[PDB]
């Protein structure tokens, strides 16, 4: 078995190997990358996402989200308070202000320490979940707006044609902005490109051990667990590496820098934080190997998770028994 310790693997494809996206994902899996839940892909030196980032300031963040924490430093939830719209230039200036800017630090490990010590005492503002793309239309390789769609994959594997679309999302971050512990909708893959700015630190649980994280989460968030049998789908709970280690949960960590891709694999729980002002683009995708995970994915039916239009068909075709209850949750 390849990668039996489930370490995060880092890949350096050549420009030739960067042509065929599906083929390269399958290669990475042949080497055991999926066992970690997360892999890093450093693009060939010849590649670029677009020519410059000099003209992005007028993108609108219609609903910036202030991420307010509750709990203790290593075990907390966050809720998202909606703020007034602002442009990316306005958000960048806010990220760089004395109130929100990254503190002085020695290195990524020192910054990580400071994040876990102090996150809960601040409420950073995240420009998350903005439909759009920063890839130039002429970028032919690993262009996250030009990937094969999940609907087409389902149709190719299973023969059933379904409605829905699959487009990317932009994330404008600042110091301490946080992504809570989650797997993707329908335990899909994700791919995330850090276009510019400061790093993003990731934590990940191997897919084979995901249920250990779920059992811990039920213990640490006991009211949430009574409310919903899949409350991590709400994407609000944080648990620190120190608490994971104290509870014997297997995990790994890695820091993504500008110019790098990350791939999350089906049922790979992940969480993390931004170091400072940055912009990432991410999208879900599927492969043949996903289908079995999609059929088994948990679902939130309490009403909280509320998701895209395109998840309807995935539930309806892959999980017909669950469909009625899940759809009630959506309505
Ligand atoms: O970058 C973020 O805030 C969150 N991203 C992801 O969870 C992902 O790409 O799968
Ligand atoms: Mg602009
Ligand atoms: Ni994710
Ligand atoms: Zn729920």
């Amino acid at each position: 078995a390849q990668n039996p310790n489930c370490n995060i693997m880092i890949f350096h494809p050549t420009k030739e190997e960067f042509n065929d996206f599906d083929k390269y994902i399958a290669y990475m899996e042949s080497q055991g990358a999926h066992r970690a839940g997360l892999a890093k892909i450093i693009p060939p030196k010849e590649w670029k996402a677009r020519e410059t980032y000099d003209n992005i300031s007028e993108i609108l963040i219609a609903t910036p989200l202030q991420q307010v924490a509750s709990g203790r430093a290593g075990v907390f939830t966050q809720y998202h308070k909606k703020k007034k719209a602002m442009t990316v230039g306005e958000y960048r200036h806010l990220a760089n202000s004395k109130k929100y800017q990254t503190p002085p630090h020695q290195n990524f490990e020192d910054l990580e320490r400071k994040y876990w010590k102090n996150r809960i005492y601040n409420s950073p503002i995240y420009g998350a979940d903005i439909s759009g793309s920063l890839f130039d239309e002429n970028t032919k390789q690993w262009n996250l707006g030009h990937l094969g769609t999940i609907q087409d994959l389902l149709e190719k594997e299973c023969g059933v044609v379904i409605e829905g679309v699959n487009t990317p999302y932009l994330y404008f971050g600042m110091w301490k902005t946080t992504f809570a512990w989650h797997t993707e909708d329908m335990d899909l893959y994700s791919i995330n490109y850090l276009h510019l700015g400061e790093p993003k630190t990731w934590y990940v649980v191997p897919p084979e051990h995901g249920q250990r994280l779920e059992r811990l989460a039920r213990e640490l968030f006991p009211g949430s667990s009574r409310g919903c049998g899949a409350f991590l789908r709400h994407k609000v709970a944080l648990i620190s590496p120190t608490v994971l280690k104290e509870n014997g949960i297997p995990f790994n960590r890695i820091t993504q820098e500008a110019g790098e891709f990350m791939v999350t694999f089906p049922y790979g729980y992940h969480a993390g934080f931004n170091h400072g002002f940055n912009c990432a683009e991410a999208i879900n995708f599927a492969t043949p190997r996903w289908i079995d995970y999609g059929k088994m994915a948990s679902q939130c039916s309490c009403g909280e998770a509320r998701v895209t239009f395109s998840m309807d068909a995935f539930v309806r075709i892959l999980q017909p028994e669950r469909y009625d209850l899940w759809k009630r949750g959506q309505d």
